[PDB]
DNA sequence: ACGCAATTGCGT
DNA sequence: ACGCAATTGCGT
DNA sequence: CGCAATTGCGT
DNA sequence: ACGCAATTGCG
């Protein structure tokens, strides 16, 4: 975990929206996780007593969402994507059965959406707005959603210190009165 | 080698159980993975790139969890074949600190255990008091008939195996 | 898997 | 007709 | 991250 | 000294 390096226009990373949650948790705000990437371990070893390095292991592509959890009993869910492009948010970094998924967790009533990382700026999409631009992908057509209407799609989100990234503010200031 | 046991593991059981609910819009429930630390992955251009040396770590949050009915479900899986009694050397106490949190925000939040050839439905407030009682030093189980009451038997079908989603269904918001 | 170099192709 | 925004893809 | 072994409680 | 209960050890 020694990485001296290397900035990027932000994840970031784990620390962005990571420490967020600490946050959120710690102050009895909301329980929100990371679910973690889906390895298939294929060989482990044992080596000295304790403990277990796994030899061989292939990456699985996920079915569920990058974050979920609870505030207010409400479901949240949610994915985060960030890109350095300057002109536009690449859609293509978004893949099949993550969308598949929101549209399921949108199916029972949940708070589904994207928080996004461009333009030097940190945005909160809908999934509603999300899934027009992804027909529109879908039909035929661009693969990408341009700033001009990313700002026109989307909240921007407000980022301190403190809960570096405060998404909860606005599905407050927009799911509860 | 799935399942090297005597007993079924409970493992399949019930992620087969979610696949129905999700399949037929009852509702979402996934489980999540078991954290590991990569630290290796070796990329050769054809063969997927593979993770040659990686690690376990063990993450708190217990271990499903997804959407009912605009309601965050959470839960655990243990299950024990001694009849005996159950050990409540199965459950940690990251995962219990986490399942307080999660009723402490109105969180629905079973444990289901397998045990005694039955699947029992156990309830929040009832794990933490056996586990309260066993933080005081005292039993570190859960004797064989002490749950059957503290806990409900869910209703092991066929379409959905080891239904639970119409015990949560029963209790809130009827 | 991802950044990010390569490459396409829209736009005017 | 050519630039520079959108995409593809190849490389640790 | 388990089932085979270990030991201790307790008729 | 067993059922039954708790606790090392590495497959």
């Amino acid at each position: 975990k020694r990485a001296p390096s290397y900035s990027n226009r932000g994840m970031t990373l784990e620390d962005d929206l990571n420490e967020t949650n600490k946050y959120y948790l710690t102050n009895q705000i909301a329980v929100i996780h990371k679910k973690p990437t889906p390895v298939q371990i294929v060989n482990v070893h044992y080596p000295k007593r304790s403990a277990a390095v796994i030899k061989e292991a292939y990456f699985k592509q996920s079915s569920t969402t990058n974050y979920n959890g609870i505030y207010k009993g409400r479901y949240i869910d949610f994915e985060a994507k960030e890109t350095k492009n300057k002109t536009s948010f690449p859609l293509q970094n978004f893949h099949d059965h993550q969308i598949e998924h929101m549209k399921q967790v949108k199916a029972q009533d949940g708070i589904c959406f994207v928080i996004i990382s461009a333009f030097d700026q940190v945005y909160f999409l809908e999934a509603d707005k999300l899934f027009y631009f992804w027909d529109r992908k879908e039909k035929n057509g661009r693969k990408s959603i341009r700033k001009d209407e990313l700002e026109e799609t989307a909240y921007p989100i407000s980022l301190g210190y403190a809960p570096r990234i405060d998404y909860i503010s606005i599905i407050e200031q927009l799911y509860f009165s």
